[PDB]
C-alpha cells in the first residue's frame, strides 16, 4: 500500500536531496521509493530493497513498461532495525547514501529531470521520517 | 551461488565441529552458513554474517516460515582478510566461534538434530578450507 506521498509542482530533480528513515516489519517482505514525472505519472526511478534476498532493486517504468533492472548485492538494511536511506539527484545520477555510506548511483533514463515532481514510498516500511530538502 | 556442501547421511549433529576457514571478496556482501535437515535440505540454522551493517543474522525455517531473527551484539569479522569460523553442536546449541573466541550460542530449534545432515556454505566467501569433525568423549 501508499505509505506516504509528496507533490513538488517546481521539480525536485536535480539538486534536492531525500531522507527516509523507517524500519520494515518483515524479514521477507520489501519497500519501494519511487520519483514519478509528468505527464503520464512515469516512474523515472524505482529504489525496491527486497529483504527475502537481500538485494536492492532498481528501474524506471517508461512508455508503460520496465527497463533493465539494475540488482545491487550490498544490502545495508536488517528487518527492523531502523535504516536512514538519503536520495540525491545530480544532473547524470540518482546517488544513494544508506547508513551514511554510499550505496549505488543510477544514471537518469528519464532526462526531463525537472518533470519528476512527486515521490511515493511503498508497502513494508514503517516511517519515522521523510526530509525534503534543496541542496543544488 | 552454492560455494560448498557436505553430506553425511548417518547425521551430522549433535557432537561434530565444523572449522570454516576463507575470506570475502567484497567489503559489503554477506555470506551464509546453513545446516539442513533430511529429508528436504530444509534450514535448521541459519547463520549469516552481513557486511554491509556488519550485523550476524541467525534462524530457522520451521512451520512453513522463518522464525524469529536473532541479530548479535558484535560482529568481529574483517571483509577481504582471512578468517577462521568452528561451528559445534550440543545437546542444547550451535556454538560459534572466530579465532576460537565465542561469537554466539544459537539455542535448538530443530530438536531432530540426527536429521541434520547436510553443511551448506553460500554467497561471498573465498574459502580455504572446510574441517567436519566428530568430536569424541561427547
Amino acid at each position: 500500500a501508499l505509505r506516504f506521498e509528496a507533490l513538488y509542482p517546481e521539480g525536485m530533480c536535480p539538486g534536492w536531496s531525500v531522507v527516509v528513515k523507517g524500519k520494515t516489519s518483515s524479514n521477507t517482505s520489501m519497500f519501494e521509493i519511487n520519483f514519478l514525472s509528468h505527464p503520464g505519472d512515469q516512474i523515472a526511478f524505482h529504489f525496491n530493497p527486497r529483504f527475502a534476498s537481500s538485494r536492492i532493486v532498481c528501474n524506471s517504468f517508461l512508455a508503460n513498461h520496465w527497463g533493465k533492472e539494475e540488482v545491487n548485492k550490498t544490502f545495508p538494511f536488517e528487518a527492523k532495525e531502523p535504516f536512514q536511506v538519503e536520495i540525491y539527484s545530480d544532473q547524470d545520477y540518482f546517488h544513494i547514501f544508506i547508513d551514511e555510506n554510499k550505496i549505488l548511483q543510477y544514471k537518469h533514463r528519464q532526462k526531463q529531470l525537472s518533470s519528476i515532481t512527486k515521490l511515493q514510498i511503498l508497502n513494508d516500511i514503517e516511517i519515522s521520517s521523510v526530509e525534503i530538502t534543496k541542496r543544488g
